[PDB]
């Protein structure tokens, strides 16, 4: 269709397995959800409010299976969250 694989930087919707998006609001997985409202099993999460395996969950309230949870509330097996 447009977003499916490991390369986007083309569509302007939601990314689901690419690695590089333009102005998408969110992305499901991959590595390029920095300016997204919500990053799941991905990374770059400074604008979003949560993650599920992102290595940049700074402004995230929930982060499971991720690391570097700059100020988190719920953390189990993640890094940068309540524990360090």
């Amino acid at each position: 269709q447009c977003t499916g694989g490991a390369d986007c930087t083309s569509c302007t919707g939601a990314c689901t397995g690419c690695g590089n998006c333009p102005n998408a609001v969110t992305c499901t997985n991959s590595q390029h959800c920095v300016k997204a409202n919500t990053c799941t099993g991905s990374t770059d999460c400074n604008t979003a409010q949560t993650c599920t395996n992102s290595k940049d969950c700074f402004e995230a309230n929930t982060c499971t299976d991720s690391t570097n949870c700059y100020k988190a509330t719920a953390c189990t097996n993640s890094s940068g969250c309540p524990g360090h």
